DNA sequence: ATTTAGCTGTATAAACATTGTGTTATTGGCGTTATTAAGGTAACTTGCTTAT
């Protein structure tokens, strides 16, 4: 519960990375599952 | 009758045939080098484009 309510605010960061790589051939929802699927897992290891 | 010409006989000769023997060659195998995939990395940029 914890990790989900902080991962929710940041949703966003993979939408705006996104922005920079549109055009590669691939879909704009692909590249924001990539980045949601990569911020998911970069949340647990960072410690305040 | 006699032999003669006819007939190829089968040994022999020759050729083949069989056996043996060499050779080599390739599969297998092993290890080998080319290759390759993934993990990891943390100032900051936290609702898009994308279009007759």
């Amino acid at each position: 519960q914890a990790k989900k309510e902080m991962i929710e605010a940041n949703l966003r960061l993979v939408v705006s990375e996104a922005k920079k790589y549109t055009n590669r051939g691939l879909h704009f929802l692909d590249i924001i599952q990539e980045g949601n699927i990569g911020l998911m897992k970069a949340v647990d290891k960072f410690d305040y």
